[PDB]
């Protein structure tokens, strides 16, 4: 309908065009905006025209591109001027929680096939914390159609890469308005410490959308020099294009900063996503979906699927719309993703398959620093890190001076409820794990490795476990070759002045992501840091990585990098143009 | 549009080209195609230190080039502090 | 096969050539008898074996006639032999 | 003075550092926090356990870097618990202005010295809108002060990059929230139409902040492999370091955009900045400054000082303290800049002395296209641009039929008050210009230029200006090799299928700043892309410049680039760190 | 390369007997972008530039990050017979 008022200003809108374009014989209602020649200036120049007609009006940019016909214009322009999601309310931490419980495909929560669900475990408690939607293959395939329309249908293909940055940026700043929320919905889901939550889980998350959204519109390509057919003229470049649609794995040690780590990597290449969260940890990525509507991010980009790793995770690796996995967790499952890739349509693929990591400590060290940095790369965020120290080749002038002070400073270390401050070390995850960590100290001491302090579970109601010790570890032994991924630090000798020896002992490994070495003197540092072969070395520090320090595997490890500029060109591919003339 | 629907609905997509003067033509088809090596007004110009690789089935990771080294590199990141 | 292989043993890194199916699509802006030697030199390069030949040639309606009836000529010239 | 309230919560602060920090035999009021040995994850369990004890608080990561000491975080904890800008007001454009009208030294408006002011015109009316601030040597001298104690000292060069950028995003947010304002302030100042400053002036100036804090954190240097000194082993790495002090002068015909271009580099870069605004537009500068406060820029960061040329730009080049020059304007002004740079102390300098750029029309072109880009590259912004079409080279086959159209458009170009949307072309700025710009109309059709339209002064208040066109004008007239710096279209014929021919003549010109060509033929354009000797070349497009994209002189338009990547190359400066071990 | 070169005649001669390849097209394409591929690649060696990254300081103490581009160690490359 179209009133007497409304052709008022309809009538000045076509005395508008009419001044604005330059031909434009008559402005008919078939009649575009751009195809008769329209620049930028001229979309600012009509909203600043209709907003003296209309008061009101509140008449973005955006619109203009969307309605480029007159019949477009006027129907949206008429349609506004005469013109809810099912949460689990929780009042913990002086904060009413607002968790979504069900999938997350094209901006829009829906339920599984058949509402099939399952329970999400907290550890401080035992009890469960609302159940969640498991999702299921019907669920997957309408997840990769929503990223496929949004990809080469939808408003994100076409929009700028400056665009992009300004809502990835925009999600950062509404991520740090919920990094309570976020920070407290960690602690009840996976168990990490509050204090730690905001400083890692939701701090670097919040560091890492910040950064990725700057990098959109930097993600420069190449002119490159070459061959002139002479005396014909030769020009070549390169666009670095998204791939498209990325099925991104996350693990579960954490849930929202290795989210992140991957997804403003591909959002920010120009990527539709598909995360798969972890079973047992869903709740911070189904809340993290919530801000995305908030955020501005066009429906259909994000997609999340919470379930079982088999059904979902190789349900993306098969289907051949998907051309990009981003897995990360056990080797054994990690490999089977790799394999699927291949007999599909030879997909990409980057993998971070555990790391059993390495840190030297030598006699040149300040001790009272190793000893705090000690704890801290192995007693870090539970214990549960993919980075954590597995071995400390620490050496025999101060192997007795070394372990003494750790006994006092782990008994000093609280445990208890991770919501509260003074907790330092949190409980573990699912109760699944627990159970394979009291096996794995108890095969410790049977196999021989002297239980210093720790290695057994805590009487308390919740899923905790004692900063555990060992020392006297020769190599032969399962702890020192096989990963822990808890809190048990594993110490070994080795002999005054032998460089080369522990190196030795350090490489032989299959498995290296990071290592590290303690020490003041610069000969045997940076000689060390050469040596050992992993990816992310670190010297009188440890777990200091960051969003714009590149990180990733060398040997079983994996391959393909996550965080730096380093981490796009997984997520991008290279088209070569080239003219002649 | 059509031709485009047409010349990319294939799996294989390594390398491509289009003969035009048109020069809105031919930087827009040279936009759409999916593949890595698009030719425009010439083929099989390829060079040592121009990146070429697949997208779809053709594969994945470059040769020739700056980027051919990235594959046969590895990456460490050493850190201090002080 | 060799890339499921490479993910069963270390996870090794792997990069892929699998061959492609290169289009071509010809205009009538463009200039025709370039069209014609780059045509040929598109297939008909290295006795046919390219990995970037020229699979698919999308020649348009209005010089479809025109362009086959040049190319059989140029096809009888090329020379034959050892 | 300390009360029993304070005691009390002092003494759990005091509780919980012994708990937080590792060993901490006594915790004194002398002791120190991180030479105990404190991690950033411990600063967050020190803020959140705070915030247990007092309720409200209100407290941040920010003040415990500061407050190191505990006596220096009791006095700060304790201080806060118990515990004006002189505007020029303006109602217009149903917004009440608040322009400051004075320096801007060190976060802090003050006057000059001896208070000595000067009128800044508004070319609508004629009239003065307020009295600015003239800034003096002795000022110069206390804002180089402000700029060497911000660097050196101040909070600016401690914080990270990635927090220089978080400032400076903030900075761009704001900018956007007083964006109508700014672009009315552009209006009455400058005289840039309304509907032009949104897009261009303050759009462009948003854009830039907003990609140059993105910089901030990826700004990577490079580990060289270089000759091991066998069987020694050397480690070489680069540091992109800031250079200090930056002392950017700007021209007058875009006063904020131009200010965005050269400072958003520098602070990206992390440098302080010493910006002298244009003597005729210096109030979008001052209100920049205002904004720079409640984005939360340190204070000494930003330093502003409008006045005369001689006065202040020549200082700053003397001045030993600054170590860079920015300096953007005339030709014979901008080479006295470099010549006192090399009398001083060797400092770095970039210039972009306008310039005289070509624009070659084909017959291979749309023409339609042509006239509204042909249009569009002379008159845009009032015609004052560095990037105007100085000659168009039309081609003899469609020389009648294009000017024709011209002529047509050119009257259809509405006139009047900038603020009002209806007008496209806007009044000029200084009255000085104006005036130049009739003797350079009079002297063309002296020397044997056909005026085709306009060439004179519009009778109405304000300093208006007829938009011209000149036809049949050889390469030995004057208006043709110099600059007219105004809305002049200069056309020129040239013969049918001479491509060699037009750009000989199109790059006779010692001035080469910008370019364009128009045509569909391929060949033809990559061709002319190549030959012309210009920084910024445009095909089938005019004053499409972009943020992201390179920009800068080539022969006496100068050198060192603005925008992009490589605009921060200049403001930065490069150590090299080599190792042996 | 510059062996490569000294045999180019000899290599030409070589393509022409195993692979098919004729001798013209065997200087310019299969022996001649041979050794300018090795030409080229051997300039890269020692510009395989790693990046100091500036990351978060642990304020007030500092932290220095930097890259090296390492080589992975064997490479089993297979190659077609085109
Ligand atoms: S599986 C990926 C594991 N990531 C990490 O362990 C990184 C977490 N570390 C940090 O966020 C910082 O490096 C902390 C521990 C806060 C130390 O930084 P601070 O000394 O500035
Ligand atoms: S002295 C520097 C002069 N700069 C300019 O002329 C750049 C101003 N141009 C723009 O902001 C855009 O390029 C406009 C004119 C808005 C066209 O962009 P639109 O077609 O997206």
């Amino acid at each position: 309908e179209l009133t007497e008022a409304e052709l008022a200003t309809a009538e000045a809108v076509r005395s508008s065009w009419m001044r604005i374009l330059p031909n434009v014989p008559e402005v008919e209602d078939s009649t575009d905006f751009f195809k008769s020649g329209a620049a930028s200036v001229d979309v600012v120049r009509l909203v600043e025209e209709v907003k003296e007609l209309c008061d009101g009006l509140e008449l973005e940019n955006e619109d203009v591109y969307m309605a480029t016909t007159f019949r477009g214009f006027i129907q949206l322009l008429v349609r506004k001027l005469r013109g809810v999601i099912n949460y689990v309310e929780k009042a913990v931490n002086k904060l009413t929680l607002q968790m979504p419980y069900q999938l997350f495909i094209g901006g829009e929560f829906v339920d599984a096939e058949g509402s099939k669900t399952y329970n999400t475990i907290n550890p401080t408690d035992g009890s469960v914390i609302c159940q969640v939607s498991l999702a299921q293959v019907s669920d997957v395939d309408k997840a990769v159609a929503a990223a496929k329309e949004a990809f080469e249908n939808g408003l994100w293909g076409k929009i700028n890469a400056r665009d992009r940055g300004r809502l990835l940026y925009r999600l950062a700043d509404v991520m740090e308005q919920h990094q309570e929320e976020l920070a407290t919905i960690e602690a009840l889901d996976a168990g990490a410490v509050y204090t730690l939550a905001l400083k890692t889980h939701v701090g670097m998350s919040i560091q890492t959308f910040r950064y990725f959204a700057g990098w959109c519109d930097k993600i420069q390509g190449a002119t490159i020099p070459i061959n002139q057919a002479r005396p014909n003229r030769n020009l070549t470049l390169t666009k670095k294009e998204p791939v498209g649609v990325c099925g991104i794995v996350i693990p579960w040690n954490y849930p929202l900063m290795m989210l992140s780590w991957k997804t403003a990597a591909c959002l920010a290449a120009g990527n539709t996503v598909v995360i798969k969260p972890a079973q047992v940890t869903p709740l911070t990525a189904l809340k993290f979906a919530e801000l995305t509507l908030k955020a501005g991010i066009p429906k259909g980009v994000v997609n999340i699927l919470p379930g079982s790793g088999s059904l979902v995770g190789q349900r993306l690796s098969d289907h051949p719309d998907v051309r990009k996995i981003g897995f990360t967790g056990s080797t054994e499952v990690g490999k089977h993703i790799m394999k699927s890739c291949a007999l599909s349509n030879v997909k990409k693929v980057s993998l971070e398959l555990g790391g059993k990591s390495p840190l030297i400590i030598f006699a040149d060290c300040d001790l009272n620093k190793a000893v705090q940095m000690g704890m801290s790369s192995v007693f870090f965020n539970k214990g549960e890190n993919c980075i954590a120290a597995g071995r400390l080749f620490v050496e025999e002038s101060i192997h007795n001076q070394f372990v003494q002070k750790v006994v006092e400073e782990v008994e000093k270390m609280k445990i208890g409820n991770p919501l509260e401050r003074d907790t330092n070390h949190g409980p573990q995850n699912h109760e699944a794990h627990l159970r394979k960590l009291v096996e794995y100290c108890q095969r410790g001491v049977k196999e021989g490795a002297t239980l210093v302090c720790g290695g057994n579970q805590v009487p308390r109601p919740g899923f905790f476990f004692q900063p555990t010790v060992f020392t006297d570890v020769e190599d032969h032994m399962y702890i020192a070759k096989e990963e822990s991924f808890g809190p048990i630090m594993i110490i070994s000798r080795f002999a005054d002045g032998d460089v080369d020896a522990v190196l030795s002992r350090a490489n032989a490994t299959e498995f290296g992501l990071a290592s590290g070495v303690f020490t003041r003197d610069i000969n045997k540092a940076l000689y060390v840091s050469d040596k050992l072969q992993a990816g992310t070395v670190f010297i009188n520090t440890y777990n200091k990585t960051d969003v714009a320090a590149p990180f990733g595997g060398f040997k079983q490890s994996g391959f393909g990098k996550d965080l730096g500029e380093a981490a796009l060109n997984e997520y991008l591919r290279i088209k070569t143009v080239t003219f002649e003339y």
